[PDB]
């Protein structure tokens, strides 16, 4: 695993997550779930906890945009950067954006939220990128024939842990 240049984290572990907005490409209940899971996998390998807030200035500010969006990264169009999440602090740091000129699916077949959506958490806690080709952090995008024999890497495993200890 990496972690980000000068290894930001939390030091906190009770975090807060908003869902500013939503994807017209899926239903408001598949991206809750892509959401949740995407927490839920770091959560069970860590004492981080998570809740929604569903008002004001959340940890974890999650939102779906396209091209210039408010920041310096602006999303380029269908394919190439399908999201991004800015290493823990304050303000845009923590947050996740995904790109809306990509077509979000819960299938096996398109670009899948929940395959990104805990990608771009990794990030927003504080991983950069594996050389794991195996691992959840690795840099290049794919999905599985079988979504359902997804498992966080061992490599995963240790870098969350490196930075918030193993759960309680
Ligand atoms: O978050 C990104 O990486 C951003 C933006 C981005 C581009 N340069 C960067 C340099 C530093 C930080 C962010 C970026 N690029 S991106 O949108 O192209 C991207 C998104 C997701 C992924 N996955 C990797 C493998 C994965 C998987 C693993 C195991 C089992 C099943 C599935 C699913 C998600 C990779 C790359
Ligand atoms: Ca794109
Ligand atoms: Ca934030
Ligand atoms: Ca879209
Ligand atoms: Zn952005
Ligand atoms: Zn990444």
């Amino acid at each position: 695993f990496r972690t980000f240049p000068g290894i930001p984290k939390w030091r906190k572990t009770h975090l807060t997550y908003r869902i500013v907005n939503y994807t017209p490409d899926l239903p408001k209940d598949a991206v809750d779930s892509a959401v949740e899971k995407a927490l839920k996998v770091w959560e069970e390998v860590t004492p981080l906890t998570f809740s929604r807030l569903y008002e004001g200035e959340a940890d974890i500010m999650i939102s779906f945009a396209v091209r210039e969006h408010g920041d310096f990264y602006p999303f380029d169009g269908p394919g190439n950067v399908l999201a991004h999440a800015y290493a823990p602090g304050p303000g845009i740091n923590g947050d996740a954006h995904f790109d809306d000129d990509e077509q979000w699916t819960k299938d096996t077949t398109g670009t899948n939220l929940f395959l990104v959506a805990a990608h771009e958490i990794g990030h927003s806690l504080g991983l950069f990128h594996s050389a794991n080709t195996e691992a959840l952090m690795y840099p290049l995008y794919h999905s599985l024939t079988d979504l359902t024999r997804f498992r966080l890497s061992q490599d995963d495993i240790n870098g969350i842990q490196s930075l918030y200890g193993p759960p309680p």
